[PDB]
């Protein structure tokens, strides 16, 4: 049912993806490509796939293990009984970098037009997997939220943006609005107010 | 398992997907979701004759535009395939940011179809490329696209010029918005 959004490691190290709340199959899926069974029935692996891939189960959670990591393994990994969330595996080729989070309020022009949009610019982060959560007066918000998918920049780090669309009164009613971004277990929150 | 790489249709009609020798729907950036299970099982048909299995989309909506796979091992995949102008929104540097002696402008491009755009910045009609990054489009919830561009400046490099502007091109049309230090 639930897996980390991202797992990363240097081009030789071990990656361990964890599927939680559970026979478990693991499917590897490259962009455009169909998902393919990397491991079936907890630990049994198909032929043609390398020895590097191994499946395990501890308690309520089952794990996928990738040893001798290589750029070829850079993919989205899903667990299945239904499917889990998905884990993006990254083969680290540069120092990890925490995103810089810049939260912008609606301009005087946008409000003058009876529109309101908050923009949370997330930039300079590697690996390219981030989680974004909005909060209106310390209370979560998922309605109105729209997030860009990470994109490799000029410096090889990634950049994305999340925006919240609101009514000018919604903006003025709450004393605050926050943008929480999560990158490799490191969370950074920024707030903006009228 | 074999499948037609792509199947085209018109909104309000029907579309067919064949699988040779369970059906799953996959939108970008998400896991697949079991639509029909064991030729029977959110209302579409998944009936089959001979060595092949077909999946039919009853009401051809826009929220059904996804990759469809079949299983027993997954089929190769089949991608099931009205113009909207981009909404360009320009933001000045945050009052918070200028107190940290940094400054960034964000050009937010949204609610557009098809998902392909171009960007160009200006600092009083003089085009600038210095510290400009543009993100790649992504299909938002309303089926139309979103992408953003940003310009990194110094608090003085922003307050020196009278105005700043991004210029967004999309299907031969061009949108330009302007911001000036307050």
């Amino acid at each position: 049912l639930t897996q980390p959004p991202s797992v990363s490691a240097a081009p030789g190290q071990k990656v361990t993806i964890s599927c939680s709340n559970v026979f478990v199959s693991w499917y590897q899926q490259f962009p455009g490509t169909a998902p393919k069974v990397v491991i079936y029935d907890t630990d049994k692996r198909p032929s043609d796939i390398p020895d590097r891939f191994s499946g395990s189960k501890s308690g309520t959670s089952a794990t996928l293990d990738i040893t001798g990591l290589q750029t070829g393994d850079e993919a989205d990994y899903y667990c299945g009984t239904v499917f889990g969330g998905g884990t993006k595996v990254t083969v680290l080729g540069q120092p990890k970098a925490a995103p810089s989070v810049t939260l912008f309020p609606p301009s005087s022009e946008e409000l003058q037009a009876n529109k309101a949009t908050l923009v949370c610019l997330i930039s300079d982060f590697y690996p390219g997997a981030v989680t974004v959560a909005w909060k209106a007066d310390s209370s979560p918000v998922k309605a109105g939220v729209e997030t860009t998918t990470p994109s490799k920049q000029s410096n090889n780090k990634y950049a994305a943006s999340s925006y919240l669309s609101l009514t000018p009164e919604q903006w003025k009613s709450h004393k605050s609005y926050s943008c929480q971004v999560t990158h490799e277990g490191s969370t950074v929150e920024k707030t903006v107010a009228p």
